[PDB]
């Protein structure tokens, strides 16, 4: 049996995420963004963290690799409307998409790879990261379904030797949350399941 706060986890990151490109800013605010994609919805998005307020202004173009807080809502405008926390990017593109390097350890013994995608952005935010890494985790490896597999870490190493790294047993902290980052400096991802 698992703890309810484990069962939050598996809940959370075996949904999956909300993809739009080439979105704009209709407004921005502090601790949040109004967003109108190209399919006419409307996305407000949550920005808690001060070390990541994004500064995109009215009109500009920007992608989304976030995750919904809430069902979405038709509302009397007649407008459908997302609610989503973080994960808002340039639009920039890589010459060609590359294979994030992941390694994954469960019980110190190594844990195949299986369906990790290929990336063609520049930049991808650290709560994005956190959710392909938690996702391939939970789908793959059985992160949160068994009493076994209930913590650890993801640390990712910079090419300067600059450190990103989060808990497993605990929810992404997206009030300390940092800018995006250059997925093509990331020298290694490292994956521990205890």
């Amino acid at each position: 049996s698992t703890n309810d706060n484990i069962k939050d986890l598996l809940d959370w990151y075996s949904s999956g995420s909300d993809t739009f490109t080439n979105s704009e800013v209709l407004d921005n605010s502090l601790g949040s963004m109004r967003i109108k994609n190209t399919d006419g919805s409307i996305s407000l998005i949550i920005f808690p963290s001060p070390y990541y307020s994004p500064a995109f202004t009215k009109g500009e173009k920007v992608d989304l690799n976030t995750k919904r807080t809430k069902k979405s809502q038709h509302t009397s405008e007649g407008t459908y409307i997302h609610f989503q926390i973080s994960g808002v990017t340039n639009t920039e593109k890589l010459p060609t998409p590359i294979e994030l390097p992941l390694k994954v350890k469960v019980h110190g013994k190594d844990s195949p790879l299986k369906y990790w995608p290929k990336f063609d952005k520049k930049q991808l935010a650290i709560s994005t990261l956190d959710f392909e890494i938690r996702a391939q985790l939970t789908q793959i490896h059985g992160l949160y379904r068994s009493s076994d597999k209930t913590g650890g870490y993801w640390k990712i190493t910079m090419n300067d030797g600059s450190t990103y790294q989060s808990d497993l047993s605990k929810k992404f902290e997206y009030n300390t949350e940092k800018p995006p980052i250059n997925i093509d400096e990331i020298k290694t991802i490292e994956a521990e399941i205890n």
